[PDB]
Order: structure tokens, then C-alpha cells, then sequence
């Protein structure tokens, strides 16, 4: 099979993995202003749920949930996940 495979002819960017350059947003995220990730202290025990498996803990788990169920992605797939229509305008 001559063809198709080994896909880029141009090259570019081809770092060592990764020598500080994919930065952030424009680091424009600072401490998500709640700082959050950096005010927590002892503890740190918070996020949006569902994230992991999560089974069997503290009270039995059923189906219908987020498991099996999937033979193809089919329509309605998620990838970036941004809104944002209320910002660099209303702060307060």
C-alpha cells in the first residue's frame, strides 16, 4: 500500500513533545478569578459531578445511567463545550 498513511508533507512545529509552547487561553484564566484550585486548603473535594466510573459507594448504583449503551456516536457529540455570551460586557 503505497498511499495514504504517514499524513503531514509539510511539517511544522514538530518540537519535542512539547517545550512550553501550547500555553493556556492567554493564561487569561490567572485563578478562574474563584481560585478555586489554589485557595483550597486541608481539602479540595469539589467538582461537577459525573467526571469517573462511580460505582458501588455509599448507596447502590442502577443502569439507564452513563454506561453500555453505545455502538455508535451517532449525531449529538461533544468535544469543545463553550458558552459564553455574557462575558467581556456584563461583570456586575
Amino acid at each position: 500500500r503505497k498511499l495514504e498513511l504517514t499524513k503531514a508533507e509539510k511539517h511544522v512545529h514538530n518540537f519535542m513533545m512539547d517545550t512550553q509552547l501550547t500555553k493556556r487561553v492567554k493564561n487569561a484564566a490567572a485563578n478562574v478569578l474563584r481560585e478555586t484550585w489554589l485557595i483550597y486548603k486541608n481539602t479540595k473535594l469539589v467538582k461537577k459531578i459525573d467526571h469517573a466510573k462511580v460505582r458501588k459507594h455509599q448507596r447502590k448504583f442502577l443502569q439507564a445511567i452513563h454506561q453500555l449503551r453505545s455502538v455508535k456516536m451517532e449525531q449529538r457529540k461533544l468535544n469543545d463545550q463553550a458558552n459564553t455570551l455574557v462575558d467581556l460586557a456584563k461583570t456586575q
